[PDB]
């Protein structure tokens, strides 16, 4: 069981190159099932889910190869079924459904039983395809969708906002006959990226990033080269890494416009920030951060995925600051871990009240949340002594070699074993 062993305190400073966003890469990879011509997806991070997706795609008859890029040739998809064995570890598997039925007239995806770990409904996906003219067949453990000819554009009102279902509906609609309108569409930067990818293949889509996406169906999608957007949360993580350690950092391969809220929040903390078209710099000038007040909310407001990071910031900032989760519940489980590191805070309902301390102290800590976990590693960097963060496979799943990046920033960190 891998652990990160960190020796602090160390000032995090220098440069880091942001990896492609896993959350844009995934939907884009599935959308490539629509491309009749070879496609080159650049800036794809080396992550578990990417591998699982490549395997799933190969199983379908897709010709797949990888490095920085993932090369895809789906001009010849022959197997319209995603089996239990390959979808078992990945919810995103449902994304194969729509492209299959839209392009080939049929798709089937295996669904983990009710009791399986991480098992969640995909109702929105299925009923969305239905609105598009897909004939649906359901039996415990699988969903099949089919159509005679092209799907039919429809006016679709979403009762629940869903990143997942928005991708499925927007994707399949690029091949349908007519216009499809998605009201209450997810607004995420990853949704905009997915749409941009589709458009790059010849799709007709507008409104991406707003509450209303409009797709005009076309004959077919071609091939080409597309560069996956930078990972906004990863970028936020490294900004905070410099912000809490008096450091200065320049993030390469970034997209400032996907971080308005995070950047303004950092400025409130006394950070000196600069941005370019593809870079972001953060300079603390050796100073301790100032405590901030944070309210998480839907994009493009302050992101809940930056919460644990900002909590940490408050915990070592000058002064008191409150962090409120306005939508999500139970997002503070990891706070007791930080308090074991010498932090001072109180959790009250949907908020964490932070009292900044001078220096944290090393400890053996653990968190199951990717973000919280990463925050633990950051704390280990600036804390006094030795910190051992357990179960870092959680981090490995969403961050591309975070220890390598941290090391280049000046961290005393290492991957160690323990069973
Ligand atoms: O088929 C679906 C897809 C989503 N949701 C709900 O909408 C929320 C947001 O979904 P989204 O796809 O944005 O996130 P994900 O499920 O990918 O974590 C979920 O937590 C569910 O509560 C649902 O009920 N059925």
């Amino acid at each position: 069981m891998d652990k990160f062993r960190v020796q602090g305190p160390t000032r995090l400073q220098g440069e880091v190159t942001i990896s492609g966003a896993k959350n844009a890469a995934l939907p884009i990879l599935f959308a490539a099932l629509l491309a009749e011509e070879p496609v080159e997806i650049q800036n794809v991070p080396k992550l578990k889910d990417i591998d699982t997706t490549m395997k799933l795609l190969t199983q379908l008859g897709t010709k797949v190869e990888r490095x920085g890029s993932v090369w895809i040739d789906a001009s010849n998809v022959n197997n319209f079924s995603a089996p239990y064995d390959l979808v078992k570890t990945m919810r995103a598997s449902i994304w194969a459904l729509g492209p299959l039925v839209a392009r080939f007239g049929q798709g089937q995806v295996s669904l983990p039983g009710g009791d399986a770990i991480g098992a969640r409904p995909v109702d929105l996906h299925i009923f969305g395809l239905e609105k598009l003219g897909a004939e649906i067949k359901l039996e415990e453990g699988y969903v099949k969708a089919s159509v005679n000819g092209r799907l039919k554009g429809a006016h679709i009102v979403m009762d629940k906002v869903s990143v997942g279902a928005t991708v499925t509906i927007m994707s399949a609609a690029t091949l349908a006959e007519g216009t499809t309108i998605i009201e209450n569409a997810a607004r995420e930067p990853e949704i905009v990226d997915t749409a941009n990818f589709l458009v790059a293949l010849g799709a007709k889509i507008s409104g991406q990033g707003t509450d209303r996406i409009t797709i005009e169906g076309v004959e077919r999608l071609g091939g080409g080269v597309y560069r996956v957007l930078p990972d906004r949360i990863e970028t936020g993580t490294f900004l905070v890494a410099a912000a809490i350690s008096g450091g200065k950092i320049v993030c390469r391969n970034a997209q400032p416009d996907t971080l308005d809220a995070v950047l303004a929040k950092l400025r409130e903390a006394g950070a000196d920030i600069e941005t370019g078209e593809d870079w972001i710099s953060l300079d603390m000038h050796g100073k301790r951060p100032k405590a901030v007040t944070v309210r998480t909310a839907p994009h493009p407001a302050f992101p809940t995925d930056m919460q644990a990071q900002f909590t940490l910031l408050n915990l070592v900032a000058e002064g008191t600051g409150v962090i409120t989760e306005t939508i999500f519940e139970n997002r503070f489980m990891h706070v007791p871990e930080l308090i074991r590191m010498g932090a001072h805070a109180e959790i009250e309902s949907n908020t964490v009240i932070c009292h900044g301390v001078e220096k944290l102290s090393g400890a053996q800590v653990m968190a199951t949340d990717l973000r919280a976990s990463a925050s633990l590693v950051l704390a280990g960097c600036i804390a006094e002594g030795t910190t051992v963060v357990d179960r870092i496979y959680h981090i490995d799943r969403g961050y591309e070699r975070i220890e390598d990046k941290l090391r280049a920033l000046g961290a005393n960190i290492e991957r160690v074993k323990g069973e």
